[PDB]
This record gives structure tokens, sequence and C-alpha cells, in this order.
């Protein structure tokens, strides 16, 4: 047919299809197997490696989203559609995709694998926000996005037990990688030039990648938007993680009557379950009321984390790492709707005190009154304390630097510090497109994007700035992918941007005016929440 | 034949004043009245009683003796460190008050202002050229009395519930002159239905303590609070701490409470004076050993519980504070500090002067302090840790602590006034670092700049009227503006609401809002329950 869309892989052959980009023509390999489906008694399993196959594999299309709750909160709403599953639902969901530039290129190029963001919880490379098309037509790179279980799938976990150990979804990503090593190779893609980049979870997952020994051969660079291995939200311990799973089965019916003891038919007795019916329980087994917190993520089990995320950016070497890193200008808007009372998208919410106070508790489950006393201190403007503005936007920087910001501000730092040369960035841009009302600006996850590529596109409504942002975003990024430095290569433009640094502080503002060098990442408030609130709460 | 004019009769007896040259006029003082039976011998520790009456003519024409008291000989020679040193002979027998009066003698009765010095309740006196009252005398025409009141052991070492040695003597002895006024100060053209009190340091904290105790509340009627609160980490003592103290000095000099107040009244005054600091608990600075202690008399509950839950309808008050009022405080505890240099010290010092400046904090309260006085961008830089030392000892002290009680006064009735002084006296003696220090808005209010004598510029000079406009304006009115003279920037009343309050510099007045309001916010809120939940 066409040896372009025709590839043989350590398994079998292969049938890709031919997409039109903006700029031009694009091979894409959608679908591929790269695990047995974790499905039956493999269910809660480490996956296993997709036994080779007969004749021509199909992978001209997107397979499925893995097991996942779906949002219902505001139905018919882009806003919140857009992250929703657009194929069909099924533990029969890993594959990757692959899209290599029409024609395949000359020589090995940079291989930027995306990991896909949704609190562990939901997400897929399926996505259309994830097309990484583009990145390929015009930058030229070879792009790879896989699904990983999420979920109880994903995450549920009885720590020391043979059948659900945990972190199988990471166990997923990670087998992904040394699919992309071992076969990356045959789409014109570079094993050794392996930049891994991800978003809210997807991110925290590529930093767990760097804190994992096995899964350091398998990437060289790394890119972490708006999300940390190290925050309140990406681990749980061994205890939590099975106090919510045997709360879960429990509810489930699991082990049915008062029997127990045996962690095996437990899990037995759970794999038997529906999937929707796991689905059903996932946020019952939640400790407190709270919101930027979720069920089924990633353990610290001693194995695939040797120690707490916060223990080993602490004291781990980075010396080699190349990281960029970054946050957009109100992480913590979205979250507020989903469970702040005075919060919706239909009006301005301009909230009471009482509610802020409230909120504070719901945004900061895990603190004890004195310590939510101190963040009211810190976020309330005394000079008003009651006006509306503030609270609400308060209620957001709350969220936002809590869950956000701080985490990766102590990520940058600890890394630079140990060796690593750390990148940082604000995005700052709200998309004209965004159907989100104007008080949450730039909400998590929006950057995606225009990194992506998505206003090269003329069907879609982007203004030419977007376009020209976007590009130059593709740039910093594919820059950072071969090079390991953002920065036009030789053609030294203008703006320049410089390593964050532990002295320095160093981080441009990611927007429709050029880059803007600034210093410290909301240095003072950080210091707060990184510093104090920690040693404050493990007082009470 | 006597002048008329200086020639005084008062309850007790007759009395010779002086005539005094003031830049603009002759002004009448009579200096040196005593209000107070000497408090020797026995009487030392009690209460004070009233001046016996006397026959003949008191000679009040010359300035008494300073109250016995610490001398600070810190810097020799030093002008901004004596200028606050006593400047007559030290003895216990000096419960005497001083009269300024315009000459001659005002027809109509003239609103009085009575002067309450400083010092920290170790130290201070009325003799001080300081607390001139001839030029708000002459230039404004008040009726300016300043008294003597008992300090450190003398006037404030405290056996809570004895007889021999009740405590806060000191502040009765402020009451005594208090109600001498109220009597007598008609006889000089006073209006004794027109007192207004005024203070600075220990001194405003004295003012405060008049405004919560029940008696002294009806011997005046308008309060001025400069730099200093009955409220506060420094102004008071519990009860059992007073008595701490008082038996560990009384052990430490070689002395049943009665038998105890017996042996430390056969001690000299200087043995006292000499082993008054070694009582102090703990490494610290603006924290002194014998202050006004919560007897539930003078005193009935703290001055927190007070303030918090009184009625202040009836009551203008003026407070404020100076721009740099920590910085004279760590040139005498807080290791990197001298006025010599410029005192710039690093990460290191500014920790453990933390740690000096809040003694009774907690590791974990002296960590929120260093969080939030820290500049995370370059916590390294001996400057902004110099300022910021200075800011930590200024703001837990003085101007938090002014921002409460004005919040709380504003609060429950009382219409307050606050203003912030910014300006630096031309001819101040302290390093340039030290900016405004604690107590150089004094030398203005009393309108020193305007004896050409001394090296002061036209501008100050000029400054000085427009403030001595303003606090006689408010002894008088209860309102610092020019009445008539609708003039330019017009000082509006501190509101819990607004929080606004004026800049005292050489520019027109400024009105801002909210005073230091993040930072008191974490002294005044949060600070106390970390505080209590780390507590011993
Ligand atoms: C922004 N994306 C989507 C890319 C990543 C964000 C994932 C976190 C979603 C927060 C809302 C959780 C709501 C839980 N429920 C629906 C159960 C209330
Ligand atoms: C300017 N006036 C006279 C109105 C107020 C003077 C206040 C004196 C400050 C002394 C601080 C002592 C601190 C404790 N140690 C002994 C450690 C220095
Ligand atoms: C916004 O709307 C939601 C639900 O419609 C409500 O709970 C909230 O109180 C509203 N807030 C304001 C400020 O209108």
């Amino acid at each position: 047919e066409d040896p372009q869309l025709l590839v043989r892989v350590r398994g079998g052959q292969l049938r890709g299809i031919r997409l039109k980009a903006p700029g031009g023509p694009v091979s894409a390999f959608l679908g591929i197997p790269f695990a047995e489906p974790p499905v039956g008694s493999r269910r809660f399993m480490p996956p296993e490696p997709k036994r080779p196959w007969s004749g021509v594999l199909d992978a001209t299309t997107f397979q499925n989203v893995c097991y996942q709750y779906v949002d219902t909160l505001y139905p018919g709403f882009e806003g919140t559609e857009m992250w929703n599953p657009n194929r069909e639902l099924s533990e029969d969901c890993l594959y990757l995709n692959v899209w290599t530039p029409y024609p395949r290129p000359a020589s090995p190029t940079p291989v930027l694998i995306w990991i896909y963001g949704g609190g562990f919880y939901s997400g897929a490379a399926s996505l259309d926000v994830y097309d990484g098309r583009f990145l390929a037509q015009v930058e030229g790179a070879v792009l790879v996005s896989m699904n990983y279980r999420v979920g109880t799938f994903g995450f549920l976990a009885l720590p020391g037990s043979r059948e659900a150990p945990g972190n199988v979804g990471l166990l997923d990503q990670r087998l992904a990688l040394q699919w992309v090593q071992e076969n990356i190779a045959a789409f014109g893609g570079d094993p050794m030039s392996v930049t891994l980049f991800g978003e809210s979870a997807g991110a925290a997952s590529v930093g767990m990648h760097i804190l994992s020994l096995p899964s350091r051969s398998l990437f060289h660079r790394a890119v972490l938007q708006s999300g940390t291995p190290n925050g309140p939200w990406a681990t749980v311990s061994a205890g939590e993680a099975r106090r919510r799973a045997t709360l879960l089965a429990r509810l489930v019916g699991c082990p049915p009557g008062g029997a127990g003891g045996n962690d095996t038919e437990l899990i037995a007795c759970l794999r038997t379950r529906p999937a929707q019916d796991l689905v059903d329980h996932e946020w019952h087994v939640l400790p407190q009321e709270s919101i930027f917190r979720f069920s089924f993520v990633p353990v610290v089990d001693g194995d695939f984390l040797s120690d707490t995320p916060e223990a080993l950016i602490n004291t781990g070497d980075f010396q080699d790492l190349q990281v960029l890193v970054g946050v957009v200008k109100d992480e913590g808007s979205y979250f507020l709707v989903y469970g702040v009372p005075g919060f919706s998208k239909d009006n301005e919410s301009l909230i009471s005190r009482a509610q802020f106070l409230a909120g504070v508790r719901i945004g900061v489950p895990q603190a004890s009154d004195l310590a939510a006393e101190a963040v009211v201190l810190h976020y309330t403007d005394w000079l008003h304390p009651e006006d509306p503005t503030h609270l609400r936007d308060a209620m957001s920087a709350v969220v936002g630097d809590h869950n956000v910001v701080c985490p990766v501000a102590q990520l940058a730092g600890r890394l630079a510090a140990q060796g690593a040369r750390v990148y940082a960035y604000i995005f700052e841009h709200r998309a004209s497109t965004l159907t989100w009302p104007l008080w949450m600006g730039v909400p998590h996850g929006y950057e995606i994007e225009f990194i992506f590529g998505l206003p090269l596109d003329p069907s879609l409504n982007y203004t030419t700035e977007e376009r020209i942002f976007a590009q130059r975003l593709m740039k910093y990024w594919t820059n950072f992918a071969r090079t390991g430095d953002p920065n036009d290569p030789r053609d030294r433009k203008s703006p320049q941007w410089p390593p964050y640094t532990t002295a320095a502080q160093q981080y441009v503002s990611l927007n429709l005016k050029p880059l803007e060098v600034r210093r410290g990442l909301r240095a003072q408030t950080c210091a707060f929440w990184n510093r104090f609130l920690p040693k404050l709460l493990s007082a009470t």
C-alpha cells in the first residue's frame, strides 16, 4: 500500500492513517496495543507486554478510554465535556498513539511522550487537546501519547499484596515507555532523546518516573506542567491506601458478610464486580469533605517509590537532569465550583466571608484549626476582610498555591539545588475561546491547547496572535526537547529564558507579550506553605 | 513687694513662681510644688499620702529632685543617651510637680495639659529639657502641668495583696497629682473641666491605665497616647510574676510579706537600683523589671480584658507612633547593633535576635515571626535583616499594641485620632540607620525648635508649631483640626471600618488607611493563639 503507513514493530505489523495538518501531511499510528488487556484476573495487576500478533494490525483509529468516572456537573458545557471520554469506556484500554511527520523523518528525531492528567482518576490520550499532529507536522517531532489505568483499576492498592500492589497505572506508563524505547526507532524516532511531558497528574507522573530508578533509563528530559509528585494530593501512604481499598471493597460487597482477613479473597471478590460498580463508590472513600484530593492515586509502597516523593526530591541526585516546570495564572479556580459553597461558573461567585472561612477548611482538609487560622491570616486582606471579590480570588489562591504553585516551587528549588538544570514559567494567557467565566481567569489545564498547537487549525476560532503564540510555545517545548534549553537555538532572536536557580529564582512570563523574566515564585506565600505550615501541622 | 502674677495660693499654702522668657515673650512657671508627703523611710513602697499644708510662701521657682532611679551609662557623653538621664539630684523625696502658664496668668479658664513622662517605669523626670512647658505655654497659651512619679522598685515593686507593698503606687502618685490639679489648677488660670493627659512610652501606658481605672477616669476628659499603651507585652505584669521578682530582688539584697518589706525598707536606695535588673526572667529587650501589676484593684482585670469590654463613648483619644520604634532598643541587647556602625547583621544574628525581641516565644512562634519578617528573595541581605529586626521590636512592642488599642477604643464608642510621626530631627545624634526612633517626636510637640538657640531648621520650627496647634486644638476641643481655619489637610478619625491615620512629617498631612494592617493582624490576632498553643 504505502511504506509510510506500514510499519513493522517488535510484535508485528501496523497500519497507520494519513492525517492532514494545516501545514501538511502527518503519519499517525493510533491504538497500538502496548500491553495485554488487564481485564479479568488481570485487574489490579501490573501490566504485561502485549503478545506478538499475526497479520497487519489496524492502527488507523483511537482506542478505548480506560474505565473512569464521567463528569456530570455541567452537562453539555464545553469547559467540562472537553475533558470527558470521547471513545467508549473499557478495562481494555492499554494502547498508545504515535504521530510522525509525512514522510518519516530522515534521521533520529527527538521524541515527545505525553502523559495526560486527570487527578489519577480520569483522562485519555484520545482527547482533542492532546492532538500531537501539529507538534509533528510543524516542529517535525515524533510524538507519543499513551493511555494508562486510572481510578481503582490503576491505583486501588492493598500494600504488600501480590494481586493489587498499587501504582499499576504508573507501571502502565512505564511499560509504554519501555515500548517507545525498543520500537520508536521504526517511526524515525530517537530512542536516545526521550522527553516526557504531562500536565496535572500526568506531570505528577513524570515526576514519579524521575523519582523511580527503573523509569530513569527510559527518558532523558522532562516537562512538568501545573503538577508535581510531591504535593498534598499526588500520593497516599500505605495505611491510607489500604483503608480506602478495604472500605471501597466493603461498600461493593467485598467480601460479603462478616468474613475477612484474606486480601487475596478480598481482591478476588473485587475482581468480579462490574467496572461501574467500583466507579460508583470511588468518591465515598475520602476521609474528609474536600477539593483537589483524589481517592485512588500513587502509593508510597517502598517499591516504585522507595520513600515519600518529599524525601526523594530532598535527597535525590539530579545532576544530569534537565527539567522544564511551570504553572498557570489561576490553578485553583476550576476546582472551586466542584464543592465550595458560593462558587458557580454561572454567577461571579462573589462570596461572603463565612463562605470563605468554610472554603478554607475544604481546600485544606488536612488542616487543624490553628493551621486553618494561619491560612486565613495569610490570605485575608485586613483592610477589607469582607470584600467579596478578594475572598473569591483568595479562595482560588489558597487552592492553587497549596496544591500546585508552591509544590512546583518546592520542586524547582529542591531540584536546582540538587544539580538539576531547571527552567520555570507562568502561563498567563486566557484563550479567547475559553468558555469558563472571566472570574476563573486562566484555569488549571488551559495551557495545553497552546502547547499542542491547536490555534494553528484555522477552523478553530483562535486569534492570529494566539497562533503565533502557540508556535512560539511549541518552539520552546521542542527546543527544550532537542537541546534541553527552550531558547532560540543559535538564532538568538531576543528575550532569553534563564535557568531557575536557588539564588536568583528565575521564571518567565509565558504570554502574548514577549518573554519577561521574573524572580520569586510567590516566594513569600510559598515560604508559608513549604516551610512554616508543615511544622504548624506536625505540632497540632 | 511680690509680683502679683507669681504669687499663688493653693490648698496647702502659698507659693511663688518665676517669670521665664520664652522666644516670643514671658511665661509664668511654678516648679517643685509638692503634691505628696515624701514617700521615704517607712513610706517606701506605700501609696502616696497628700502633701500636708505648709505655712509661709513655698519657693516654686526651681525644679525639684528626680525620683531615685537607674542611670543609663551605655554611651557616656552621648547626647542621644544622656538627654534622658536625671538632671537633678536623685532622692526618694521626689514627689513634686510643675506648672507653666502664660505671663501674665490667663484671664479665662484655659484647658490644662498634663504630661506623664516615659522611661519604661524604671526612669524619667519632668525636669528634662525635652518636657519644657514654656513653649507650649507661651505660644499656645496652655496651662501645662507635669509631675514626677516614683519609678522602678520604689514605685512598682509589688507583693500583691500585702499592705506594706501593694504595688502600682507610682500610678497612684500620678493620680494624686491628677487630683491636685483638679482641686488647685483653677488658681493658676487652668480649667479643671478640660484636663487632657499626654505621655510617651511608659508615659502613654500610664495614661491608658488612667483611662482603664475608674477613679482616675473622673480626673480628666481627653488623652493622648504617644508610642505607648496599657495593653501590650511590656506595660504590665501578672500578680504572680510581680511577686516572683519582688521576692527575688529582696533575696538578692539579703532579705512573711510584712517582715520582708520591712527588710527591703532598710536597704539604701542604690542597693535596690543596682539589683533591679537582675530579676528579669529571660534575655530580652523592651521588657522592664518593675512595672504595673494587675492587682484587680487599680487594674480590675488585664488591659486586654478591659479594652475589649469597656464603655468609651465619652472619650476622645489621640494615639500615634514614630516611624522607627524598634531601633533604639537593638543597641541595648541584640548582638550586631551599635550606634557607631551601620549595624548590617547576618541572618544568624537576626535569628538569635528575634528570641531576644520576643523572649516569650516558643521556637515555633519564633519561626512564625521569622517567616513573616523575612524577604525570601534575599533572605540573606543584612540591610533588610537589620531593618527587619527593628520592625519586629517596634511592631511587637509598640505599633501593633497601638493599632489594637485604637481599634478597641474606636469600636467601643471612643473618638480616636491616629498618626505616624515620620520626621527625623536634623539635630539628631543617633545613627541614620535608626531613622526616627522611640521618643524623638517629643521635642517637636513641646515646641523646642522655636528656641533659636537650638540648631533646628526653619521648616522644623514651622513644623513644631503645626504640631503644637494639633495637640492643643485637641486638648481644647477633642479634635486636632484647625476649627475656623478650614485650611487644607483635614485629619479624620480612626475608624475600625476605614482605619485611617495621618502622616506627621514636613509635608502637609497625608491620610493613610490601615496601620500596618497585615502585620498587626499577625501580632494581634494570630501570634497569640500560636503562642498559647505552644505555651510552657
Ligand atoms: C483539568 N484537567 C481535567 C485536565 C485535570 C484536572 C483533574 C482534577 C479535576 C478536579 C475536579 C474533581 C471533581 C470530583 N467530582 C466530580 C466527583 C466531584
Ligand atoms: C526614650 N525613653 C527614655 C522615653 C524610653 C527608654 C526605654 C529604655 C530601653 C531599654 C531596653 C532594655 C532591654 C533589656 N536589656 C537589659 C537586655 C537591654
Ligand atoms: C451562585 O450560584 C450558586 C448556584 O446557582 C449558588 O449556590 C451561589 O450562592 C450563587 N452565588 C452568588 C454570589 O450568586
